[PDB]
């Protein structure tokens, strides 16, 4: 399943959203993967109610180090396109929360997120991540955007852009493919944790899901489709559930 030749969406999603789904699943590919089976085995849905319809094509993995790794393509009828992914840490490894949101129209991507967040209490990354994402430079684009209230949770390195041409596109592709390459290097070299320190990350992922479900403006994409409560269900127990 992880080949993205058998996916119905991806021949129609936006340029950018295509390459970063080619990125994230070649680096996926040679990890020691195991099938991460979803709520009632969810794998391709389609709704409508009153408006438009959205497709979903979900796919999920497990490795010893990431207890969840979920790549999500959509489309809402012929406008918008999204890609959604998150690896999930296994607390026990004390690793990071990789995360990106990809969102597009007819006239291009109007959002792009991408960050390695945080789960000490004190919200700092390691210190072998402090400094390897120091090395490669603050990337220099021109339509930045600011994080909305509950995005507190978001590593500084977060970035939230509005991509202004092609150049900037690539740009922000190679930077989620540079830090993908950092976050699975640490993960070949890091280390069980304590049941204390287990605790702590573990909270900290916990604390990541409950804020990551006051975004509205994902709620109200499935809402218009789905209605309140397959919304309420698919954003608590699919997208970002609580361990
Ligand atoms: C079914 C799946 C799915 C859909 C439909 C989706 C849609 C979605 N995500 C966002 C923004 C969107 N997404 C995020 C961030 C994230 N969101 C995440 O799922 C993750 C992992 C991150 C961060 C790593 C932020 C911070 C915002 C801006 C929220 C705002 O402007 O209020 C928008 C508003 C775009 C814009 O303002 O230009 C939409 C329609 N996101 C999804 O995940």
């Amino acid at each position: 399943d992880l080949s993205l030749t058998n996916s119905s969406l991806m021949p129609t999603l936006n340029p950018m959203i295509q390459q970063l789904a080619l990125a994230i699943a070649a680096s996926w590919q040679s990890l020691p993967l195991k099938p991460y089976q979803l709520p009632e085995d969810l794998g391709y849905v389609e709704g409508r109610l009153e408006g438009e319809k959205l497709v979903i094509e979900n796919r999920c993995y497990q490795t010893p180090q990431f207890r969840k790794m979920h790549l999500e393509l959509a489309k809402v009828g012929k406008g918008l396109d999204d890609l959604h992914c998150v690896m999930f840490p296994e607390p026990l490894y004390g690793l990071p929360l990789f995360g990106c949101d990809i969102v597009a129209g007819p006239g291009g991507v109007s959002a792009a997120i991408a960050d390695l967040s945080p789960t000490q209490s004190d919200r700092q990354l390691p210190a072998a991540y402090q400094k390897s994402l120091a090395e490669l430079g603050q990337p220099e684009f021109e339509q930045q955007r600011e994080l909305p209230p509950w995005g507190e949770i978001f590593s500084e390195y977060c970035l939230f852009i509005r991509p202004s041409n092609v150049t900037e596109e690539e740009r922000f592709v190679q930077r989620v493919v540079d830090f993908l390459q950092i976050h699975c290097h640490q993960s070949i070299v890091a280390e069980p944790l304590s049941e204390a320190q287990t605790l702590e990350h573990r909270q900290g992922q916990i604390h990541y899901c409950q804020q990551q479900q006051k975004n509205d403006k994902t709620r109200r994409v499935l809402e218009k489709a789905f209605g309140e409560a397959w919304a309420e269900r698919y954003m608590s127990q699919v997208l970002f559930d609580v361990i």
